[PDB]
């Protein structure tokens, strides 16, 4: 049967969780997504051959600490967290995402991507070098994206899933 994986897109508002989650399912950068709206969408993908079936939750809105807010997050298999590169406050949040990760899931072994996004702009704020020792920092990869242009897109996503594919 075609497994199905569940990935689930966080980090602050404005870093492009919803253009990166539409570049994947439209194949089509889209510059306005409502920012309130959560929502999932699933697409069947080829990868290393295998065809598998992704759900990818692009997180949005209030941040919340009910048990049912918990339980949804926990329902992800594999989580990117997204950061913009021409905005400093969104990288100093990832640490919050990452710490919260690991409160649902339990456990300090989650597949996860640190995701720098919209590396077409050129007002950069955060170092590259930065970025890439965070993601050593948490034993895990760091992928460049640009939705606009899809750099990085097929590469944060399939690593992902190669990523739950070793923690099973
Ligand atoms: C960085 C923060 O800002 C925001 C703003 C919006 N969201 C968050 C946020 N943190 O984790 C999460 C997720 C969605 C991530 C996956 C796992 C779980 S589990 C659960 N219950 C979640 C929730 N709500 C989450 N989201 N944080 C700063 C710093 C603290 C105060 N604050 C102003
Ligand atoms: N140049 C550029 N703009 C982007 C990129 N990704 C998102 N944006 C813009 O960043 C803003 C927020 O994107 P959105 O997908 O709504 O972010 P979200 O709140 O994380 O879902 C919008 O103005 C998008 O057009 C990217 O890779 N490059
Ligand atoms: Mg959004």
């Amino acid at each position: 049967g075609m497994t199905e994986y569940k990935l689930v897109v966080v980090g602050a508002v404005g870093v492009g969780k919803s253009a990166l989650t539409i570049q994947l399912i439209q194949n089509h950068f889209v510059d306005e997504y409502d920012p309130t709206i959560e929502d999932s969408y699933r697409k069947q993908v080829v990868i290393d051959g295998e065809t598998c079936l992704l759900d990818i939750l692009d997180t949005a809105g209030q941040e919340e600490y009910s048990a049912m807010r918990d339980q949804y997050m926990r329902t992800g298999e594999g989580f990117l967290c997204v950061f913009a590169i021409n905005n400093t406050k969104s990288f100093e949040d990832i640490h919050h995402y990452r710490e919260q990760i690991k409160r649902v899931k339990d456990s300090e072994d989650v597949p996860m991507v640190l995701v720098g996004n919209k590396s077409d702009l050129p007002s950069r704020t955060v170092d590259t070098k930065q970025a890439q020792d965070l993601a050593r920092s948490y034993g895990i990869p760091f992928i460049e994206t640009s939705a606009k242009t899809r750099q990085g897109v097929d590469d944060a996503f399939y690593t992902l899933v190669r990523e739950i594919r070793k923690h099973k």
